[PDB]
């Protein structure tokens, strides 16, 4: 249902993220995005640009201990 419309203007450190998911372009949602899921429930999911180097780097570190992803 919900989806990312904008991207983080701030880098986040891996210490606060538990996992990520991918958002592909769709009818409800027109941009691709990376969704970073927080360790603390006091925090929201964070939308981020897939092309940014820090985003790629974080995903790559998180992938050392991967979580399930959205089918497709």
């Amino acid at each position: 249902q919900d989806c990312c419309l904008k991207y983080s203007q701030r880098k986040i450190p891996a210490k606060v993220v538990r996992s990520y998911r991918k958002q592909e372009p769709s009818l409800g949602c027109s941009i691709p995005a990376i969704l970073f899921l927080p360790r603390k429930r006091s925090q929201a999911e964070l939308c981020a640009d897939p092309k940014e180097l820090w985003v790629q780097q974080l995903m790559q570190h998180l992938d050392k201990t991967p979580s399930p992803q959205k089918p497709a």
